[PDB]
């Protein structure tokens, strides 16, 4: 039968090389993982947690992980594995390197080279892992197009699951629930999906530009939502808005989502109107 892969590293059998970014968990760099005993040497990324950690509270993390990182048994495509951990001062999480980056700062790079079939693929690619990490009780939490990375263009994957529930503030992606009294479920996570989805159609452009964090839960209580991107027809529009209803069982599931979005996928320009498509 199906083994759980995770594995725990020592502070040697890794290094690291070079910085590669961040300033918000922690900081994460590009390096090798050597697994003792073999002869493999693994390009990894590295994500070294700020806070600082003891011999108790690392044996907690342990004990959430092993609950956590180990079901994910088959694993998804687009949805990245937690390959090691190594606790000793430090809180430090090993994933396959991704050299091409994040999908929020590749739809910024790329906004005049992008077209309809690739931004409602990468809907369903992230609706795909999401709906996987349903199937496994695992609410994310942090889902934004930041924590969406690219293997190709073609092909993305969601990190970053679980980082709140592996011991113990995104208000702009949060659903409305999430602000005023912290309850998380996958609805919620629904909700900060039609926020990503929204970043990814305007291009990586920041949600409520220039409202004050404080303003948002106002705002949602009033009506007022994202606008509608100047790609998007009323279609995907509405897609959007009812992952930002109030009531939480009335925005979509993310198996729903992966039907949608794949029937406009196979007649992507009816759906996005982009200049060059
Ligand atoms: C462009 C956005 C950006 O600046 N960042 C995104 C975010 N980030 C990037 C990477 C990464 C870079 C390169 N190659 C791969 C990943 C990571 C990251 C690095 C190392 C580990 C890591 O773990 C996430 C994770 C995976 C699976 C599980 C968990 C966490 C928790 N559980 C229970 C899992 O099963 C992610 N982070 C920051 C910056 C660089």
């Amino acid at each position: 039968p199906n083994q759980a892969l995770l594995r725990i590293l020592k502070e040697t059998e890794f290094k690291k090389i070079k910085v590669l970014g961040s300033g918000a968990f922690g900081t994460v760099y590009k390096g090798l993982w050597i697994p003792e005993g073999e002869k493999v040497k693994i390009p990894v990324a590295i994500k070294e947690l700020r806070e600082a950690t003891s011999p108790k509270a690392n044996k907690e993390i342990l004990d959430e992980a092993y609950v956590m990182a180990s079901v994910d048994n088959p694993g998804n495509p687009h949805v990245c594995r937690l390959l090691g951990i190594c606790l000793t001062s430090t809180v430090q999480l090993i994933t396959q390197l991704m050299p091409f980056g994040c999908l929020l700062d590749y739809v910024r790079e790329h906004k005049d080279n992008i077209g309809s079939q690739y931004l409602l693929n990468w809907c369903v690619q992230i609706a795909k892992g999401m709906n996987y990490l349903e199937d496994r009780r695992l609410v994310h939490r942090d889902l934004a197009a930041r924590n969406v990375l690219v293997k190709t263009p073609q092909h993305v994957k969601i990190t970053d699951f679980g980082l709140a529930k592996l011991l113990g503030v995104p208000i702009k992606w949060m659903a409305l629930e999430s602000i005023l009294h912290r309850i998380y479920t996958h609805q919620s996570d629904v909700w900060s999906y039609g926020v990503t989805v929204w970043e990814l159609m305007t291009f990586g452009s920041k949600p409520y530009d220039g409202i004050p964090a404080s303003e948002i839960s106002s705002i949602l209580e009033k009506g007022e939502r994202l606008p509608q991107p100047p790609i998007c027809t009323i279609d995907v529009y509405m897609i959007m808005r009812k992952c930002w209803m109030i009531d939480a069982d009335s925005r979509p599931k993310f198996r729903e989502l992966i039907i949608e979005f794949s029937k406009m996928a196979r007649d992507p320009q009816r759906y996005l109107v982009i200049q060059g498509d």
